[PDB]
Protein backbone atom coordinates (compact mmCIF):
# COMPACT_ATOMS: atom_id res chain seq x y z
CA UNK A 1 0.00 0.00 0.00
CA UNK A 2 0.68 3.59 -0.02
CA UNK A 3 -0.07 5.38 2.88
CA UNK A 4 -0.10 9.47 2.95
CA UNK A 5 0.52 11.29 6.27
CA UNK A 6 -2.61 13.44 7.05
CA UNK A 7 -3.44 10.87 9.82
CA UNK A 8 -0.83 8.79 11.72
CA UNK A 9 0.26 5.99 9.87
CA UNK A 10 -1.20 3.37 12.66
CA UNK A 11 -1.47 -0.54 11.06
CA UNK A 12 -2.65 -3.62 13.07
CA UNK A 13 0.22 -6.12 13.60
CA UNK A 14 -0.35 -9.35 15.17
CA UNK A 15 3.11 -9.99 18.25
CA UNK A 16 2.84 -13.02 20.45
CA UNK A 17 -0.54 -14.13 19.87
CA UNK A 18 -2.24 -10.51 20.27
CA UNK A 19 -3.50 -8.34 17.86
CA UNK A 20 -2.13 -4.50 18.38
CA UNK A 21 -1.94 -1.33 16.67
CA UNK A 22 1.67 0.37 16.11
CA UNK A 23 2.86 3.61 14.37
CA UNK A 24 4.72 3.68 11.14
CA UNK A 25 7.69 5.83 12.77
CA UNK A 26 10.60 6.30 10.33
CA UNK A 27 12.22 8.40 12.93
CA UNK A 28 12.72 5.00 15.16
CA UNK A 29 15.80 2.95 15.01
CA UNK A 30 14.03 0.39 16.54
CA UNK A 31 10.21 -1.05 17.61
CA UNK A 32 8.75 -0.68 21.08
CA UNK A 33 5.81 -1.96 22.20
CA UNK A 34 3.96 -0.79 25.28
CA UNK A 35 3.93 -3.08 28.35
CA UNK A 36 2.75 -6.58 26.70
CA UNK A 37 2.72 -10.70 27.54
CA UNK A 38 5.78 -11.86 25.48
CA UNK A 39 7.44 -14.89 25.92
CA UNK A 40 11.24 -16.18 26.65
CA UNK A 41 13.92 -14.55 28.16
CA UNK A 42 15.33 -10.75 27.79
CA UNK A 43 17.63 -8.55 28.85
CA UNK A 44 17.11 -4.63 30.20
CA UNK A 45 18.34 -1.72 28.06
CA UNK A 46 18.09 1.74 27.82
CA UNK A 47 16.53 3.88 25.11
CA UNK A 48 16.50 7.68 24.31
CA UNK A 49 13.99 9.83 23.07
CA UNK A 50 12.62 13.98 23.01
CA UNK A 51 11.94 13.78 26.62
CA UNK A 52 14.67 11.85 27.88
CA UNK A 53 14.98 7.71 28.46
CA UNK A 54 13.30 4.82 29.38
CA UNK A 55 14.22 1.35 30.33
CA UNK A 56 13.10 -1.61 28.05
CA UNK A 57 13.75 -5.25 28.28
CA UNK A 58 15.07 -5.89 24.33
CA UNK A 59 13.61 -9.50 23.45
CA UNK A 60 15.53 -10.29 19.40
CA UNK A 61 13.97 -13.02 17.05
CA UNK A 62 10.40 -12.15 17.82
CA UNK A 63 7.78 -12.52 14.97
CA UNK A 64 5.76 -9.60 13.94
CA UNK A 65 2.49 -9.90 10.94
CA UNK A 66 2.63 -6.21 9.97
CA UNK A 67 -0.81 -5.38 8.19
CA UNK A 68 -0.27 -8.94 6.72
CA UNK A 69 3.26 -9.10 6.20
CA UNK A 70 5.37 -11.56 8.31
CA UNK A 71 8.91 -9.91 9.90
CA UNK A 72 11.36 -11.11 12.53
CA UNK A 73 13.72 -8.92 14.66
CA UNK A 74 14.42 -7.21 17.78
CA UNK A 75 11.48 -6.06 19.56
CA UNK A 76 12.20 -3.73 22.79
CA UNK A 77 8.89 -3.69 25.52
CA UNK A 78 8.75 -0.70 27.88
CA UNK A 79 6.93 2.15 28.63
CA UNK A 80 6.24 4.15 25.41
CA UNK A 81 3.41 6.21 25.01
CA UNK A 82 2.53 4.11 21.68
CA UNK A 83 3.91 1.25 20.09
CA UNK A 84 6.20 2.11 17.19
CA UNK A 85 7.58 0.43 14.87
CA UNK A 86 10.98 1.31 14.24
CA UNK A 87 13.51 0.87 10.98
CA UNK A 88 14.66 -2.01 11.90
CA UNK A 89 11.57 -3.79 10.36
CA UNK A 90 10.51 -1.02 8.23
CA UNK A 91 13.62 -2.70 6.14
CA UNK A 92 11.84 -5.84 6.13
CA UNK A 93 8.70 -5.29 4.61
CA UNK A 94 10.67 -3.03 2.18
CA UNK A 95 9.23 0.23 3.13
CA UNK A 96 9.75 3.53 1.53
CA UNK A 97 9.49 7.48 2.16
CA UNK A 98 8.32 9.02 -1.14
CA UNK A 99 7.90 13.07 -2.48
CA UNK B 1 12.94 10.91 -4.50
CA UNK B 2 12.35 7.58 -2.53
CA UNK B 3 14.20 6.94 0.39
CA UNK B 4 15.20 3.10 1.71
CA UNK B 5 15.55 2.91 5.42
CA UNK B 6 18.64 1.14 6.24
CA UNK B 7 20.16 4.64 7.48
CA UNK B 8 18.27 7.44 8.93
CA UNK B 9 16.41 9.49 6.63
CA UNK B 10 17.85 12.32 7.05
CA UNK B 11 17.54 15.39 4.56
CA UNK B 12 19.56 18.73 4.16
CA UNK B 13 17.11 21.97 4.79
CA UNK B 14 17.01 25.60 4.55
CA UNK B 15 15.39 27.26 7.72
CA UNK B 16 15.74 30.81 8.63
CA UNK B 17 18.89 31.25 6.27
CA UNK B 18 20.56 28.78 7.92
CA UNK B 19 21.53 24.79 6.32
CA UNK B 20 20.22 22.10 8.76
CA UNK B 21 19.80 18.44 8.78
CA UNK B 22 16.45 16.94 9.87
CA UNK B 23 14.84 13.70 10.37
CA UNK B 24 12.17 12.90 7.70
CA UNK B 25 9.31 11.68 10.66
CA UNK B 26 6.75 9.83 10.09
CA UNK B 27 6.05 9.32 13.92
CA UNK B 28 6.31 13.05 14.88
CA UNK B 29 3.13 14.89 14.50
CA UNK B 30 4.51 18.19 13.76
CA UNK B 31 8.40 19.63 13.65
CA UNK B 32 10.75 20.26 15.84
CA UNK B 33 14.12 21.79 16.20
CA UNK B 34 17.09 22.34 18.42
CA UNK B 35 17.82 25.82 19.50
CA UNK B 36 18.11 28.01 16.84
CA UNK B 37 17.33 31.74 17.23
CA UNK B 38 14.47 32.20 14.80
CA UNK B 39 12.87 35.35 14.35
CA UNK B 40 9.50 36.85 15.57
CA UNK B 41 7.13 35.68 18.09
CA UNK B 42 5.97 32.63 19.39
CA UNK B 43 4.16 31.12 22.01
CA UNK B 44 5.23 28.30 25.11
CA UNK B 45 4.18 24.91 24.77
CA UNK B 46 4.61 21.26 26.14
CA UNK B 47 5.40 18.40 23.88
CA UNK B 48 5.96 14.79 25.03
CA UNK B 49 7.62 11.56 23.20
CA UNK B 50 9.69 8.63 24.56
CA UNK B 51 10.86 9.75 27.63
CA UNK B 52 8.70 12.26 28.51
CA UNK B 53 7.85 16.13 28.10
CA UNK B 54 9.96 18.35 26.52
CA UNK B 55 8.92 22.50 26.67
CA UNK B 56 9.16 24.15 23.65
CA UNK B 57 8.77 27.74 21.61
CA UNK B 58 6.16 27.47 18.26
CA UNK B 59 6.65 29.55 15.63
CA UNK B 60 3.76 29.43 13.23
CA UNK B 61 3.78 29.93 9.20
CA UNK B 62 7.66 29.64 9.29
CA UNK B 63 9.12 28.67 5.49
CA UNK B 64 11.62 25.37 5.26
CA UNK B 65 13.09 24.18 2.18
CA UNK B 66 12.97 20.49 2.44
CA UNK B 67 15.47 18.40 -0.26
CA UNK B 68 14.55 21.94 -2.36
CA UNK B 69 10.98 21.52 -1.44
CA UNK B 70 9.44 24.93 -0.04
CA UNK B 71 6.54 24.08 2.93
CA UNK B 72 5.28 26.65 5.02
CA UNK B 73 3.77 25.90 8.54
CA UNK B 74 4.53 25.42 12.44
CA UNK B 75 7.86 24.69 13.59
CA UNK B 76 8.57 24.02 17.20
CA UNK B 77 12.26 24.78 19.00
CA UNK B 78 13.19 22.78 22.21
CA UNK B 79 15.37 20.96 23.79
CA UNK B 80 15.31 17.86 21.33
CA UNK B 81 18.44 15.32 20.51
CA UNK B 82 17.41 15.94 16.63
CA UNK B 83 15.52 17.95 13.98
CA UNK B 84 12.66 15.81 13.18
CA UNK B 85 10.75 17.09 9.94
CA UNK B 86 6.88 15.94 11.56
CA UNK B 87 3.88 15.16 9.67
CA UNK B 88 2.72 18.62 9.79
CA UNK B 89 5.26 19.31 6.95
CA UNK B 90 5.62 16.04 5.34
CA UNK B 91 2.20 16.10 4.02
CA UNK B 92 2.61 19.08 2.04
CA UNK B 93 5.73 17.33 0.05
CA UNK B 94 3.05 14.81 -0.49
CA UNK B 95 5.32 12.50 1.38
CA UNK B 96 4.12 8.89 1.52
CA UNK B 97 4.57 5.44 3.13
CA UNK B 98 5.02 2.56 0.13
CA UNK B 99 5.37 -1.29 0.95
C1 LIG C 1 6.83 8.52 20.46
C2 LIG C 1 7.15 8.90 18.98
C3 LIG C 1 6.23 8.10 18.01
C4 LIG C 1 6.99 10.40 18.74
N1 LIG C 1 8.27 11.02 18.30
C5 LIG C 1 8.79 10.79 16.86
C6 LIG C 1 9.76 9.58 16.80
O1 LIG C 1 10.15 9.33 15.50
C7 LIG C 1 11.03 9.84 17.63
C8 LIG C 1 11.96 10.88 17.03
C9 LIG C 1 13.31 10.91 17.75
C10 LIG C 1 14.49 10.51 17.08
C11 LIG C 1 15.72 10.55 17.74
C12 LIG C 1 15.79 10.96 19.05
C13 LIG C 1 14.62 11.36 19.73
C14 LIG C 1 13.38 11.32 19.06
N2 LIG C 1 11.77 8.58 17.67
C15 LIG C 1 12.04 7.84 18.91
O2 LIG C 1 11.53 8.17 19.92
O3 LIG C 1 12.92 6.76 18.83
C16 LIG C 1 13.12 6.04 20.03
C17 LIG C 1 11.95 4.87 20.14
O4 LIG C 1 12.28 3.99 19.18
C18 LIG C 1 13.85 4.11 19.05
O5 LIG C 1 14.20 4.44 17.89
C19 LIG C 1 15.51 5.40 18.09
C20 LIG C 1 15.32 6.08 19.20
C21 LIG C 1 14.26 5.35 19.96
S1 LIG C 1 8.77 12.47 19.09
O6 LIG C 1 10.16 12.76 18.76
O7 LIG C 1 8.82 12.34 20.57
C22 LIG C 1 7.68 13.85 18.55
C23 LIG C 1 6.49 14.08 19.19
C24 LIG C 1 5.67 15.13 18.77
C25 LIG C 1 6.07 15.94 17.71
N3 LIG C 1 5.20 17.06 17.25
C26 LIG C 1 7.27 15.70 17.07
C27 LIG C 1 8.07 14.66 17.48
Amino acid sequence: PQITLWKRPIVTIKIGGQLKEALLDTGADDTIFEEMNLPGRWKPIIIGGVGGFIKVRQYDQILIEICGHKVIGTVLVGPTPINVIGRNLLTQIGCTLNF
